[PDB]
């Protein structure tokens, strides 16, 4: 049973040999959307659809062990936007891609469904290698990355972030980490550090990633210290991590949140500059087809005001259109905005005049390669970054976890127990979790 | 005094030398492409397609400036007709007499462009006439082109690339004394030397388009381009398209040329392009509805691409028309591909779609005129009879309103040329061995 | 079932890529071979006088066993490497030694681990059988490999695949190579093949074209920009041969180095015009065994300015190593690069950093290629930009000569090899457009 | 008229105005530490280490120059011996006054500079007097520090990047009019704003050194540091390596010190270091004798490096002792990685193994002082109080011989500091809340 996996990990005397010998359950315990249901949600808005009423725990089967693959025994996990996005079926469901992709192989096909394994982190140990796996073996501590590539063309072989098929892994592959068991590629995994709990460890994963490649790497911004960083929902997921690079860095975050709650948040990270963009009342767009330049005439002003006469080097945007406008006008000349979303709305427009006569530089960025992943989650083994979990579900409670994301109700991360029995277990390093203990609280 | 016409005398006799035009005393007063302060209003309640250049445009009788410390006077011999120059002729957006005016606040050197008139015009070849205390790369006598960028540099955000100096100005444009004129005033590091090979109008020509199009598509600060890139250009028969397709080709990519018209296509074979699109013909509506972007025709012409390209993306899209383009142009670039403006001539306002911007991971890079290395580099290329100039149509001095005319009603395709000094056209060629290796292509646009 | 067998299934429309993978491999295939037992065979002879003909076998040799990722290919042509030629008079060491230790990695690894090395890093054929998890090529795709084995598991290679430290080169340091019958290569070293040319004229770029693309071309190099200075060393040699064609194609202008008038010669037919005979000049870098000749590194500068009219060099693609670098170093423009794959003359470098530091200049390392960089040099060759450069073809029994020769330096630009190909001149499938390249291609014959 | 205690007072007091400042009276000279052209043969025959800056070192009584077009006068209260200063005291490898000979041909205010005597130095912090035309950035009153380079820019060399300019020079170097003295003549595009939080001698310690570790380490015209690099600095405590060591901490990244001594090794822990490597305590001798290298030395460093980051091998390798130690450099620096270069003070002959460069993708990087860009980038984080100055002895100007001996026999880490105008040390600062916060970081070399 899987309560013999989890009691094997626990104990302090097993061995790498001891692990690989455990059998595999028949099925494990996992978090679902079926496709005999993605209709469910007719003709109500994006808003108005409920992930409480679309999610299932299931047992299910253990999927068939390919080559170049992994079985986790997985102790934790978090929500992500994607899960939540697979939970409502938007813009359409997920089984779509697994359908068509599965007609590629055999291989592929494992992945073609009635239900969906979701979920796009995990922290774990290694149950199983598959054959050609030579860097991890049963028993390692790992958490996750969320890129699969298979790199059969060319095009990712300076960047594997240009493989043209890629696969967000728990999002367009099956298996995913919101689960007792997962199923990744070897080439995804990463070593758990050994301060932090399995949901801390498990927090940082896909959205930390891509605040570092977005911000730090060459690939991104490139950012160096001194640099004057804009950071839009500073307090949220992806905010979170990206005002840690910028202070860590030793470059300056100007921190943007909508509440003195999550100023209050910026500051405990550290930031200095912080603009509350409710209080202040910016209003860049005049109504929903015509912007207002006096309003991020208004806001690059405050920021002056915040850098002693300066202008923003480096925005970090992901709001998209509702913030577009200002975040290209309030840019330094010679400066780079960097994207990796748009939550607000897709249709970005701005004014060109800004960016060419400026000679400024507006740069896609979207999750990170496995290098980059590496590196980012380096830098949380070393206590130079944190997790930022500011709740932890059960799994029998993803339903809710995944609501509770829907409608933006926690700032950080939302974290998920998956085998772990309790919170705070998988700590290795009690005297460097001690040192760091105040800053992986933060967000909690 | 010495008039303008000795100094002609001088430079078109045979065996004339630098000590000679050295020796020479700098005239008093010199003609000069004008708009004067008086008639900034004279285009009243009219839109931009109703105003004729030609009633602002005079012919003056002008006193040569001051020379300065790194400066230089020229003899200009010929110059071109430059959109920003078209721009001034009309009153649009605002006069250019509000920055001669501000800037001319700032030391007794900037104060001598603040005048009633503003002598126009961004583009020269000439001869060095008088050289201001400091100049030591260039001396009287020496046939020289002009680039159009000057900078103080006083700050130091213009120490990496000059093109962040914020005390930057356009010579002819936010400076006087430009060069639709028979003298000018530059400094000495806008000087570039004159291709050997090439006629006094013929090497006026490129200056400010193909210096743009050399940082937008080649230099590391835009595009950096690569053999073997496919890069799309927008109006590639049109002055700055005319530039980019030979750069794409002279350095061994592969232009996807858009023109309007199938004389326009005609140009771009000319030039070597073999992948060409007509988008009247093909009848692109990229906006269905004033506010509305149709992603269907974004998939369109993704399609006519991709069949002229044997299945593949854009690596590189030279855009410069804006709004109307814009979408498409973010659209059909590869993942990972770049998107390089330098304009937004259709309208400022750009929507696309950006979840094929960080989706596909693309990049949207801003470029402007060119820092004078990118201009030193581009001009050398005209030298080496790699990229040549793009003449169509060249007229007398006295004929400047004539050629604003041409270029704001967009009569002709490459460059519009004018005659400064120079008494005639295909004057001033040394090198009569390489013009004729490369008559055919230097004509290509007549 | 023979090789024979393989090669008429091959030629015919009607087999399927199914039943082309439905024939059944071979007991044998005839192959290039280096043997464990003979490694001693050179010792006490100067490299000079090493003759590859006497350690080079042609044996016939089982089919090893196809592993995922991997695919079986029918070659019909390779080429002489310098890498073969090394390996073939076991220099500096044999290559037994790594093929042993790695063999201890893996099940697959130890397949290599084999009393004789089949050789070679190049070829041109068609796919026979593709292993687990090979999606993007199958059986009958007319194929060119690249010779770069990497792994991917760490992550130091995921945003440049030469950063694997899992690397190994395709028939060097893995067995199985390209000069014989049949070889295993990974998918991911499969390109395809240039329509335009013959099976030993695709083959003919691959290692060295590729190399040179990384080195002057990629951002990973150089990052060439149409108009820069480029010196060249051994310019009409086979790794010169293709960067003198990448400057000439990107719109630059090579400086190319020869040590002869028929050299020269071949740079005049590529292109070039600014060429430096070395020897004519009569180069002398090095003073003695310990001493360099700053004297001639400055004439050696004055030849250069002679030529670009008074400017210096924007980037040196350097391989000649110790006996060049200097001179490479000093010659360099202000802000300049130096590009460094190999040092075929010494591996010790010396050079004066003043001219380094002071002048912001850049000395860059480069190795290969990724699989993208290589797919691109590749696909140059198949767009007619870039040309092959054999100036001379053997048969598979031959190779022991063709090595001679290469390791010998006897000819310019490649030396090829027929494997299952009967005879020189098949496999073009766009015979316009070769007749369009033709007097380019055959430039070097 | 009115001597240097007029000026120095007159700066202090309240109700004096910019344009009070600037309408006092030059004084009819200035005390200045110099080098004398009637003694450049002083050294002949005698070893490099055995020369002493003491017998050739002058403190002279000097007219003021004439100011030029965009320059500035400063009244300066402080400077630092820094290497070249000490390398022109020696005449090492050739006397100063040829490049300045040479170059006074250029101009009539070229010629200034061309002297019987030669002022020195080339950091400064101060109080700018006189402000010459065209100057708008600063005003007289000023409280300013230097960049020691001066451009031309007249060259299209140097317009993406000024230290490619063919005609820089070193401000106190190949300029006259140095720093260390009571007055100097600088460009206006040397001068930074003051750090409110630091005295005068503690504002002029990182100008010149801390701007070229900046270029060499932070900088994209360097190796481009990030947060998580594993950096190897050379020679960690002293004046280069002091500020590399804060610049790798600074932005995130893990250094690994190298120096010579425990002492050394403390230093490098009070900067926040925690890998430090004593190469003294370890014996590294890299060369076996002159002419042969021992790659077995390089491994046992290379262990040594991957027991202190737990094996993972250097980013980023901080080279400037050259010839001993380039050949370990190269070596240990990891696949795809960095080796930056700024010197070469133990030998210029670079000896290393090409195959560890070519096989692992590495780069040798040249990188020599720092744009303005760069050096403003510099000093504003020294502003920010991010970066702190490196202090540990300071000289009053009399004084001035004996600061260069130390230099020059390296009895000191960090920055040697010289008084000028500052009649004691500790003066200069206006945040003194600032200065609380950081002052054990300040004093960390003392
Ligand atoms: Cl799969
Ligand atoms: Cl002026
Ligand atoms: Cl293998
Ligand atoms: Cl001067």
């Amino acid at each position: 049973t899987v309560k013999d996996i989890l009691d094997a990990i626990q104990s302090p005397d097993s061995t790498p040999a001891d692990i690989a010998a455990l059998p595999l359950p028949e099925s494990y315990r996992a978090i679902t959307v079926h496709k005999d249901e993605t209709e469910m949600f007719a003709g109500l808005e994006t808003r108005d659809k409920d992930p409480r009423k679309s999610i299932h725990l299931d047992d299910v089967p253990v999927p068939e062990l390919g080559p170049g693959e992994a079985l986790v025994a997985v102790m934790a996990s978090s929500v992500n936007y994607n899960s939540v996005h697979t939970s409502i079926f938007e813009p359409l469901s997920t089984f779509g891609f697994l359908e068509r992709y599965g007609r590629v192989s055999d291989l592929a096909k494992r992945h073609d469904l009635p239900y969906h394994v979701i979920g796009s982190d995990l922290a774990g140990v290694v149950l199983r290698t598959g054959p050609g796996v030579n860097a991890w073996q049963a028993g390692d501590e790992v958490v996750a990355h969320c890129l699969s590539v298979e790199l059969e063309s060319s095009d990712g072989h300076n960047d594997t972030m240009l493989d043209p098929e890629q696969r967000i892994w728990g999002f367009e592959t099956n298996f995913g980490g919101l689960a007792e068991i997962a199923l990744v590629k070897s080439n995804q995994l990463m070593p758990k550090p050994d301060h932090l709990s399995w949901e801390e460890a498990a927090a940082p994963g896909l959205v930390n990633s891509t605040a570092y490649r977005q911000l730090v790497s060459r690939n991104g911004a490139g950012m160096k210290q001194g640099d004057n960083v804009l950071i839009w929902g500073a307090s949220g997921g992806l905010g979170s991590y990206a005002t840690q690079f910028a202070l860590a860095g030793g470059a300056n975050p100007i921190c943007v949140v909508s509440s003195p709650q999550k100023a209050e948040i910026c500051r405990a990270m550290g930031a200095e500059a912080i603009i509350d963009r409710n209080a202040e009342g910016y209003r860049f767009w005049k109504d929903e087809n015509t912007q207002d330049p006096k309003e991020w005439k208004r806001f690059g002003k405050r920021i002056r005001e915040l850098t002693g006469g300066e202008d923003i080097d480096i925005v970090f945007e992901h709001p998209g259109r509702e913030t577009f406008g200002a975040s290209v006008f309030v840019t330094r000349k010679g400066g780079t905005i960097t994207t990796c979303a748009s939550t607000s709305g897709y249709m970005h427009e701005y004014d060109n005049r800004y960016l060419w006569m400026s000679l400024k530089r507006i740069i896609g960025s979207h999750f990170a390669n496995y290098r980059e992943a590496w590196e980012a989650n380096r830098l949380i083994a070393k206590g130079r970054i944190h997790p930022t979990l500011s709740k932890v579900y059960s799994l029998e409670d993803t339903g809710q976890a995944a609501y509770d994301v829907h409608r933006n109700l926690h700032q950080g991360k939302v974290g998920v127990l998956c085998l772990a029995p309790e919170e705070g277990l998988g700590v290795r390093d009690r005297e460097k979790r001690a040192q760091h203990l105040d800053a992986i609280n933060r967000f909690r």
